[PDB]
């Protein structure tokens, strides 16, 4: 998970990039509710029973509370156009060692929904069948369930020596990450298909590839990852860590294209794609912020870098990292495509529509 | 307001110092099974349709492991009765406690191989925490003796109820006892009112609560009563030693009432939403074991640390419990052979129709 607590070094504080992905997403949520949530004359959405919303990969706030409020307000508005007012039951899902204490203690005091936290991997079932009316998953599905094992094997064609992720040219490494993404995302869709009612909606926001692009190393995320790797190799060359510690390190992430997502969705065959698109990030016009970015990377990578290297490594690594961001300021400010956030609006198919 | 048990899973934590409360749940297993068999009207009942999940809620769950044992007992019993009917539903189990309960520790110790979906619900159970008409089986063990607040009249210097030089009641202080009883009637009624809205017609609620043993009027003749009495005298010993001032003890009181069966029935009749199907006293498994001074002292600290730290500094806990353990030693024979050990009361309630 992300860094816990509500420190200045936490994810409650250094998650503002994902907040703007939520803010321009509000229009995706509002539009999906108004155009595609079939409340009227539909007993699936009977307002005498609760309207159940789930956020998958909710972290610790505040972003999850803004997304949940958006869903609640849109859905409540559509129901009031039919002179109905349901109770809302909102579920916050994340890994078991997500900091749910911090989430619960941050729950908005004036909230008009019932709340629960749901611990467990969303690559598994975490809800009873046929119980979720609106599902939400923002900036979480690029995290794989594991590093694909063959890139950790020295004897494999896919061994990822000297790097910590993929850039898109290493054909064996990229194939391995994609195979892992297919298996993970398929398992996510399998579990969600069982939990989500017929006609229920699922909104997904995920770091991805802009369409047509082959090279992950030409998005922001790809260069940031490439530069985390070279920064670690700088620690190697100073001798502060050994080469083997980096050769054995890999990020468990895959950033899919639209095509990648559609292929898995269509093979799963349980959801119809109602809309797919890119999210124009609000901080698009702003000047590239070398330091703020360094601290957003650290807030994301702290747990996993600390698990593999010492937490000793964080301060000297990210002061090398900031130097490489500054040296690549031009690329990040001007030359990398400023639209790599994809979104999907899915609708659970009826049982006679498969 | 909210005084949860000591968090974490260290050797001073509630999770490692709650063996007496586990004994309560152990002896209650027989009560759960009899209530499911004789009073849970599954067969041909649309309310318990096994195509919908069977929802169980534990109110005052704390951090485990006691809550897991209780929940497993309800699932197994309800499972068995559904099987005898050729059905097999999914179970959705909700763990409710105060917002500042250590839900992280609860979630991290969830039994790995379990046959229910799990969710945590932060919030006071003197309020509504679930949608209406959604819970089929409620459970509440060793929580409902905690009031929502201290009765204001025992804090009033002007009142004959002013609880000077003490932190609870023994039963001889008729004004203090009346105040605590009045607060219990309001709180327990609010609890029942909220559960009545949440529990389905024919749903069961099983309550275990430390109480007044049958035919006993002096709370100080129970283990809990003497433990609180000695915690007050230990505090007054700290006053004598200059470690705390006298006013801080005068102004401190435990927000607890330990009702008799008649106290409980009177509130249940007044609320008029549940029938009492079963009621009695649980035989407690540790009844014949010799009093254990160090564990009892640790159990009390685990329960009281939060509320003691809020009123007195945290600097007061080690000195207070050094004196407390000493006072428990001096009173060994009173706990061992003189206190009434039959103070664990239970209720089986059923939610009434229309
Ligand atoms: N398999 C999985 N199951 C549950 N949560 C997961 C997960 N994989 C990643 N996550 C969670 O997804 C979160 C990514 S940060 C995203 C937080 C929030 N959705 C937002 O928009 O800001 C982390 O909390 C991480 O623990
Ligand atoms: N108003 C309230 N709302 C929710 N939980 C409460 C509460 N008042 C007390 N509690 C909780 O009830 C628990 C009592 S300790 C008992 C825990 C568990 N049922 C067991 O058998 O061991 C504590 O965790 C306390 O925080």
């Amino acid at each position: 998970p992300m860094k816990g607590g509500d420190d200045s070094h936490s994810y409650s504080q250094n998650s503002c990039y994902q907040k703007g992905v939520i803010d321009a997403a509000k229009a995706v949520i509002v539009e999906a509710v108004n155009e595609k949530l079939d409340l009227e004359n539909n007993p699936i959405f009977d307002p005498i029973k609760p309207f159940r919303i789930a956020d998958f990969g909710c972290s610790t706030g505040p972003n999850t509370f803004h997304a949940m409020q958006n869903i609640v307000e849109s859905v409540e508005t559509k129901y009031k156009s039919l002179q109905k007012t349901p109770e809302f039951h909102v579920f916050f899902n994340d890994h078991v060692n997500n900091d749910f204490n911090v989430l619960f203690r941050s729950l908005p005091p004036n909230r008009e929904f019932f709340a629960a936290g749901v611990p467990g991997s969303f690559y598994t079932r975490v809800f009873p069948k046929n119980s979720i009316h609106f599902a939400h998953c923002s900036y979480a599905l690029h995290w794989l369930s594991k590093v694909p094992k063959e890139i950790q094997d020295k004897n494999s064609l896919a061994y990822n020596k000297g790097r910590i992720h993929y850039t898109g040219t290493e054909k064996h490494v990229v194939k391995a990450y994609f195979g892992q993404f297919q298996r993970d995302f398929e398992g996510f869709l399998k579990a969600r298909a069982q939990e989500i009612v017929v006609g229920g909606l699922m909104v997904i926001q995920i770091p991805g590839l802009p369409s047509g692009e082959v090279l992950f190393s030409r998005t922001g995320a790809g260069l940031l990852h490439f530069l985390l790797g070279t920064s670690l190799m700088e620690l190697v060359n100073k001798g502060i860590i050994n080469e083997e510690s980096v050769d054995s390190f890999n990020l468990p992430q895959y950033h899919p294209s639209v095509e990648d997502l559609e292929m898995v969705i269509e093979m799963n065959d349980c959801f119809t794609i109602e809309r797919v698109g890119t999210l124009p990030h609000p901080m698009k016009n702003l000047p590239f912020d070398v330091q703020r970015t360094s601290l957003q990377v650290r807030a994301i990578m702290e747990c996993i870098l600390t698990e593999h290297f010492g937490e000793n490594i964080l301060d000297p690594l990210f002061e090398i990292y900031t130097k490489n961001l500054q040296e690549n300021f031009h690329v990040f400010d001007k030359e990398i495509r400023k639209d790599a956030d994809l979104y999907l609006v899915l609708k659970r198919k009826g049982n006679l529509e498969h």
